[PDB]
DNA sequence: GCGATCACG
DNA sequence: ACGTACGTGATCGCA
């Protein structure tokens, strides 16, 4: 039972409560709050938001850091409230982040899924209540109120068991000192948004519609026929049946036309280079011009991403609607998209700071590999040094092709090395790749010992860990299926590296936000892209940021090798290079 | 809805 | 003998 309240009472404002501030729309930016539930020592309450959020005592309670709240996905509530000019403080327990740290593979995305981890089933999945996709809707008040009170009651009854298990895992500080403070910082970043130069985007797309038409007509002429270049089935028929190009592959999905296949097919027909170019331009038009403009707010011309903090299996963030972690940079034609990402105020600039080789520096630290540690203590070009070691040549004798192949070896080492995977990447034989790998481990025997030991540890304990005690369970490590077991072995090798790098930049974000506040700088974090942080600030703060941001990022943790941070700034994101 | 594809670190 | 590089999200075509 619970109270369907018509007005806020003092009983509802106790100094510890489970709080539900329900936002049903997936994108919570400027979205409605459909209902509120409070569970505390005095009872269970459902409040209508138009009543509660207009009540000064309830708003003061929400903003009082000394009034502690337990929630699920507090960032969603905090951001929805920010759009209403209401501050949420005092969130001491977030069940979504607790569940994520205990086991990221559960895919916990609602209270019911977290509750099932502790045999609590007296709450419905959100999808059962609201529906999926187009059939989605807020139910009538009796159904909605019971659901919100059941979620608040579940949070109330799950905080202790979840904290107990986090404690046993030595993850309690990871929740309270890393993920929960980070959630508030991410909320600020998403709410600030990034300003988009939409007229430049519209022009850029224009440059693109003309070039697409040009290459599309060239492809039709070369194919001797007009067809749907973007259809995988149709392209494969044109290439491999009409034009009779060679098929170097498997499976029975018609034919693969991925860029790695087309790059090998290019010497056989002029059409292949044009299809690759058409693919590049069409990706920019559909995803990064048209798709971006769809989610720009028409009034402010800002995009407000949502950073999913409880999704990836390694501890990284992800970014949605739009994804601001995969904006084009590698080819110049795509890189120009970043000219459309601009500071949100006049006379401000974009400032970008990135870790240099954080994953291999983490590997040097965790493996305690003498040669790799010394390479970073000398601040060597790690791919040139790896080439020197594996091909047994002096620095002057490293050719560009040697550095390229050594770089691919380094990628494989971080991903979880295999002769098959390296051979596929470098387009060489498994035996040739195995020789590269053997040479690598002769030069980096500590890395070899580390990789052997971490796979054995994953088998023994059932999971692997990161520097700050994030965990990933790997039950497939004991599979008698070669493919299944090999997947788990690569995850055992990769997750402590990628995940520790994620831990470090998350701590850097917390440290940076604190330093920006101490210095009373106007600079603000806008984005994180795995190993880099993107800020905007007044032009008059650039000199201070050039010293502050790299130092904070470099000092976030202390490893057996230095951390190194590069930085750039300019008038647009493109120019911060 | 799902696989293929390609964008990023 | 075995055959996938690690981690993500958006779009498209097609069933
Ligand atoms: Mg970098």
């Amino acid at each position: 039972a619970f109270t369907l309240a018509d007005r806020v009472t003092e009983e509802m404002l106790a100094d510890k409560a489970a709080l539900v501030v329900e936002v049903v729309e997936e994108n919570y930016h400027d979205a409605p709050i459909v209902g509120i539930a409070v569970v505390n020592e005095h009872g269970r309450f459902f409040l209508r938001p138009e009543t509660a959020l207009a009540d000064p005592q309830f708003v003061a309670w929400l903003g009082d850091e000394t009034k502690k709240k337990s929630m699920f996905d507090s960032k969603r509530a905090a951001v929805a409230l920010k759009w209403k000019g209401i501050e949420l403080c005092g969130v001491s327990f977030d069940l979504l982040l607790a569940a994520y740290l205990l086991d990221p593979a559960q895919g916990v995305d609602d209270v019911a899924a977290a509750a099932k981890m502790k045999q609590y089933e007296a709450v419905r999945p959100d999808e059962a209540v609201y529906g999926k996709g187009a059939k989605r809707a807020v139910p009538d008040e009796p159904v909605l109120a019971e659901h919100l009170v059941r979620k608040a009651a579940a949070i109330w009854a799950l905080e202790r068991p979840f904290l107990d298990e986090l404690r046993r895992n030595e993850q309690d500080r990871l929740l309270v000192e890393l993920e929960q403070p980070l959630s508030s910082i991410l909320a600020e970043m998403e709410f600030a948004g990034v300003k988009v130069d939409t007229k430049r985007l519209e022009q850029m797309g224009e440059e693109l519609a003309e070039q697409l038409r040009t290459v599309e007509q060239r492809i039709y002429e070369l194919a001797g026929q007009e067809f749907n270049i973007n259809s995988p089935k149709q392209l494969g028929v044109i290439l491999f049946e009409k034009l009779q190009l060679p098929v170097l592959k498997k499976t029975k999905t018609g034919y693969s036309t991925s860029a790695d296949v087309l790059e090998k097919l290019a010497p056989y027909h002029e059409i292949v280079e044009n299809i690759l170019h058409y693919r590049q331009l069409g990706k920019l038009q559909s995803t990064y011009i048209e798709g971006l403009l769809k989610v720009v707010r028409p009034d402010t011309k800002k995009v407000h991403t949502i950073f999913n903090q409880a999704l990836t299996q390694t501890g990284r963030l992800s970014s949605t609607e739009p994804n601001l972690q995969n904006i084009p940079i590698r080819l110049e034609e795509g890189r120009k998209i970043r000219q459309a990402f601009v500071p949100s105020e006049s006379d401000w600039l974009i400032f970008a700071a990135d870790y240099s080789q954080i994953e291999l520096r983490v590997l040097a630290h965790i493996a305690e590999d003498d040669n790799l540690m010394e390479a970073f203590r000398r601040d060597l070009d790690i791919h040139t040094k790896t080439a020197m070691d594996i091909f047994q040549v002096s620095e002057d004798e490293v050719t560009p092709n040697m550095r390229r192949q050594a770089k691919a070896v380094n990628f494989g080492i971080v991903y979880g090395i295999s002769d098959y995977g390296l051979a596929q990447n470098l387009n060489i034989s498994r035996k040739e790749a195995a020789e590269f790998i053997e040479r690598y481990f002769e030069s980096f025997p500590g890395v070899k010992r580390y990789m052997e030991n971490i796979v054995q540890e994953a088998k023994q304990k059932g999971y692997v860990t990161t520097l700050l005690h994030r965990r990933r369970y790997l039950p497939d490590i004991t599979s008698r299926n070669f493919n299944v077991r090999s997947f788990a072995e690569r995850m055992a090798m990769n997750t402590p590296i990628q995940g520790s790098a994620a831990d470090i930049i998350k701590k850097a974000m917390i440290d940076l936000n604190a330093r920006l506040k101490e210095e009373r700088l106007q600079a603000r974090l806008l984005l994180q892209v795995h190993d880099e942080l993107i800020l905007e600030a007044p032009k008059e703060e650039m000199e201070r940021l050039c010293r502050l941001v790299p130092e904070v990022m470099e000092q976030a943790v202390t490893l057996r090798v230095p951390l190194k941070v590069d930085y750039h700034y300019g008038s647009t994101w493109y120019d911060a290079k």
